[PDB]
């Protein structure tokens, strides 16, 4: 689709078997999801935004479905206030910004 | 133009007479710039991101030059780690996400 920005650009994703709403976020390097119990190997990481840093669990090579696009990559899990789809996955769905 | 997301979508803006680099940020409701002087009336606001909230100066009706496009809207100034162009101004340049 072509998504305008008058409202937040929210999409449905599926990850670890669960459906979620997430924000398509060109300002995010990495995808970051709210706290959930994902199985798999992970390593700790700190990410910085407005307000400072959060500790996240970094899971590599995770399958995610985003509006019908089946992708595989890194997902960070921790205390973000909103589920965010970052550039690492935006590039896999072929997302561009146009003006 | 159409901007891919392999790299951060960084652009040159002009605000208050000065050239700056900024991030085109679809996950930001609002435009937030690093501490700077700016003429005009302002009022204090809190804005919230990953890590918590920061206190900013809200200036309304500020002209911003973005990639050759002159727009006018709200600019928040404060201790953000990066200059971020949010939807309030992305909409003014006709920006969309496409995939
Ligand atoms: C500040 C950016 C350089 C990076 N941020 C992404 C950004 O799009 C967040 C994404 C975001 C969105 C909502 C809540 C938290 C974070 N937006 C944000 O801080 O916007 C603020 C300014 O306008 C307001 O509207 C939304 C919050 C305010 S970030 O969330 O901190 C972030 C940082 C690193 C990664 N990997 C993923 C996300």
């Amino acid at each position: 689709p072509q998504i305008t920005l008058w409202k937040r650009p929210l999409v449905t994703i599926r990850i670890g078997g669960q459906l979620k709403e997430a924000l398509l976020d060109t300002g995010a390097d990495d995808t970051v999801l709210e706290e959930m119990n994902l199985p798999g190997k992970w390593k700790p990481k700190m990410i910085g935004g407005v307000g400072g840093f959060i500790k996240v669990r970094q899971y590599d090579q995770i399958p995610v479905e985003i509006c019908g696009h089946k992708v595989i990559g890194t997902v960070l899990v921790g205390p973000t206030p909103v589920n965010i789809i970052g550039r690492n996955l935006l590039t896999q769905i072929g997302c561009t910004l146009n003006f």
